[PDB]
C-alpha cells in the first residue's frame, strides 16, 4: 500500500494528507524537530514539501534513505547559484545574474545588469531590490551568500505546475497568472486555455529541467512574461501556493497528482473546463461571512494568526463567468481592505 | 473554532470529517464504544451519522445531551411507523401499508396491498437489510419477532426512483439540491445520477413535500427524502435525518457538498443554495477491493472508505461530473471492463441517462 511521510508540518504538508486521505493513501506530515520514531519512515515512501532543512535527529535518518524521492534533487534547487546554473546548462531564459561576492562588484553589476539590482538569498529565501546609490543597505552577510540578477521588468507573471513520473510521463495544468504584493503571493487565475504559445515554451522547459534532474513529483516553475517569452524566475520542487485553484478546479488536484506520482499510481492528464481563482488569506482571521457566497470554497490551515503570515485561500471555480466575477465583486466587502486590489486584478483577466 | 462530535464513525462520519476540516470546524466522529470521558462532546455540536443506535455508555451520554442537533426529531423518523403516520398526516403521497402485527392479518395485507408484500423492520434497517419481499406462499419466512415490529407496504411498481437531498437552517430558510436519480439492486443504493435541472414539476412537488416535512419537525441540518416516481406522480418511500448515500456526488459536483451543507447548518453558517453546474454520476463500491486501475481515467473521483472489504459492505464510491457528457459515457464505458461484473447493468444504467 500507499503510506506516506511528508517532512515539513505545514500546510502543504495538510493538504497533501486531505488529498491522500479519499485515495486511501495514508499521509504523515512530520516536523523538523521529531523524533525518528513518531516517524513510519522504513515503511513509507518519503516526500517533502520543505525545500532545505538541516540536519536534525529526524532528517539525519533520511540521509541517503532509499524510499526518499527526490533526496539528492533538492539541494540542488535549494541553492539559487545552482538552480540558476541548472538553467544556463540546459539553455533555458532566465533573468541575467552572477553570484554578488563582494561590494567591489557594484558598478559592473550596474552596468551589466541595468539600473535595478534584485539581490537574493542563495538558500532561505530574502530578498533586496537596489540602485546604485542604495547599496549600503545591503547587509554585509549577503556578500558570498547572495545571487543578483536583472530586475525584469515583466508585464506579467505566470507559473507552470506539473508532473512528471518515474517512467518519464509528464502532465502538466494550464498556465497559472499570479499576483505578488510585497513579495508575496496574493492572487492567481488560471484559464482552460492558455496563450499556446507560452502554454507550449513552459511546457517545453519545464518537461526539459524534469527530465534533466530525473524528478519524479509534482514541480511548479514561476516565470515572467516579457516581449521576448518567459523567462525563468524559480522553481518549487513540490505542490506550490499558485496551484491551490486546482483543489476545486481541476479533475486532479496538484496534491492528489503529487501523491500518484511519488507512490508510482496512474498519472493521467488531470481535466481542466473552467478558470478558477485563488485568494490567499494572510495575517487574516477566518469570516464565516465569506461562506454567504455559494462559490466560494474555503481552505483554512489551522495556523495561528499572525501578520504575514499564510492562513488559508480562498478558490472559485465556475464555467459562469460574469457569476464567477459577480461572487469576487460581492467578495471584496467581507475581506480586509489589503485584498482589494488583488481580487480586481483578478476580475480584470476575466475582460 | 467550530467543535462537532458525531455518534457514529461509518463513512458518513468520516466524510463529515473530511469536510469540516478545511472549513475549520474540528469533527469527531464518535465510534459506539468509546469511553464518554474521552470524547469532548460537552463543549461540542452533537449530530449523528446513524439513525438508530444500541445502548453504550457513549450511546447514553450523548444521545440525551441539549447540544444534539435534533435530538427530539430522531426518535420519530427513526421508527418507520412514526414517519409513514407523518406522511400521512402531512398528505404526503406515500405507499399504502400498515403495521404488521399478527399473522391473522397476512390475508388481508395481501388482498389488499396485491402479491408481494413489502415488510420493513420499524427501526434499524438501512442498505436494503429489515426489509423482506414476500408472496402469500412466504409468510413462514418472517421472523416471529417480526410481528408488531415491522410495517408492510405495496410492492410498489416505479417507474424510477429519485432522491431530494436538502436542508433546513436554524432560521427556517431552507436550500435544496436538484433531484438525484437512484438504482438500487438487492435493496441497496449502486448508482446515482444527477442533472444540473430536473423536471421542474417534480422538483417543485419534492421540495414542496420536504419543507413541509422539514418544517413540521423544526430539523435542522441536512435530510434526504427517497421517493418513487409513478404514473399519478412522486410517492415518499423513506427519510434519512442526515447527509445520505445518494447525495455523495455532491462532494464533486455541487459547490458546497452536502457534507459541508449539514457542517453549516449545524453550526449555524451561512447555508447559500449550492451551485449545480452539471451532471454527475455516483458507482457505489460494495465489496469490492480497491483498483488503481479506476485512476487510470481522470475524471474519476475515488472516496475510498478504509473499511473492511466483505461482502456487502460499501467501502468507498466513484464520482465523475463533466459538462461534456460524452466524456462521461467514455468514462463509464471505460470502468466496466475495471470493475467486477456485477457492476456493469449499474454503469450501463447509468450511461443510458445521457442517450
Ligand atoms: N529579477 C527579478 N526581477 C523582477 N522581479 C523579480 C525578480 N525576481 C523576483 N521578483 C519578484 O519577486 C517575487 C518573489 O521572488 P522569488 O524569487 O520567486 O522568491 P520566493 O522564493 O521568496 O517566492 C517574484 O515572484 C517577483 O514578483
Ligand atoms: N414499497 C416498496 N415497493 C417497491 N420497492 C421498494 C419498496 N420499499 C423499498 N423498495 C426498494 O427497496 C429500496 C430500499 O428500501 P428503503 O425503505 O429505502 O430501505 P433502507 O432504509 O434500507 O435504504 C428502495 O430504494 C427500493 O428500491
Ligand atoms: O517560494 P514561493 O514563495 O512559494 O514561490
Ligand atoms: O439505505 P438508506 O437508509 O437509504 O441509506
Ligand atoms: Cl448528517
Ligand atoms: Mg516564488
Ligand atoms: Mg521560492
Ligand atoms: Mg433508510
Ligand atoms: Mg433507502
Amino acid at each position: 500500500m500507499k503510506q506516506v511521510c511528508v517532512l515539513g508540518n505545514g500546510q502543504l504538508g495538510r493538504m497533501l494528507r486531505q488529498a491522500g486521505e479519499p485515495l486511501g493513501i495514508a499521509v504523515w506530515p512530520v516536523g523538523l524537530d521529531a523524533e525518528p520514531a513518531a516517524v513510519p519512515f522504513q515503511q513509507s515512501v518519503i516526500t517533502a514539501e520543505i525545500e532545505r532543512w538541516p540536519e536534525t535527529a529526524l532528517t539525519r535518518q533520511l540521509a541517503r534513505h532509499p524510499a526518499f524521492v527526490n533526496r539528492d534533487v533538492f539541494p540542488i534547487i535549494a541553492d539559487r547559484l545552482t538552480q540558476k546554473q541548472l538553467f544556463d546548462k540546459l539553455h533555458l531564459p532566465t533573468a541575467p545574474w552572477q553570484l554578488l561576492a563582494e561590494r567591489s562588484e557594484w558598478p559592473a553589476v550596474f552596468d551589466r545588469l541595468g539600473e535595478l539590482a534584485i539581490v537574493k538569498r542563495r538558500t532561505g529565501g530574502g530578498q533586496w531590490r537596489l540602485r546604485a546609490n542604495e547599496t549600503e543597505q545591503l547587509p554585509a552577510e549577503c556578500y558570498g551568500e547572495c545571487i543578483v540578477e536583472q530586475g525584469i521588468n515583466f508585464s506579467g507573471e505566470v507559473s507552470l505546475v506539473g508532473a512528471r513520473g518515474f517512467d518519464g510521463s509528464t502532465v502538466f495544468y494550464p498556465l497559472t497568472h499570479n499576483l505578488h504584493q510585497d513579495g508575496i503571493l496574493r492572487t492567481s487565475v488560471a484559464f482552460p486555455q492558455a496563450n499556446a504559445q507560452q502554454q507550449a515554451r513552459a511546457e517545453e522547459m519545464l518537461s526539459a529541467i524534469m527530465q534533466e534532474l530525473g524528478y519524479v513529483g509534482v514541480m511548479a516553475m514561476e516565470c515572467f512574461v516579457t516581449p521576448q517569452g518567459l523567462l525563468i524566475n524559480e522553481l518549487a520542487p513540490r505542490v506550490h501556493n499558485s496551484g491551490h485553484w486546482t483543489q476545486n478546479g481541476a479533475s486532479i488536484s496538484q496534491f492528489e497528482l503529487h501523491l500518484r506520482a511519488i507512490t508510482d499510481l496512474p498519472l493521467p492528464q488531470p481535466v481542466v473546463n473552467n478558470p478558477s481563482v485563488m485568494i490567499n488569506l494572510i495575517g487574516s482571521d477566518v469570516n464565516y461571512d465569506w461562506l454567504k457566497l455559494p462559490l466560494v470554497h474555503l481552505h483554512w490551515y489551522d495556523k495561528e494568526v499572525r501578520p504575514g503570515r499564510k492562513v488559508g485561500h480562498l478558490n472559485l471555480t465556475d464555467s459562469d463567468t460574469s457569476r464567477l466575477t459577480a461572487t469576487l465583486e460581492a467578495l471584496i466587502p467581507l475581506l480586509p481592505p489589503e485584498y482589494a486590489s488583488g481580487v480586481i486584478w483578478a476580475q480584470s483577466k476575466f475582460g
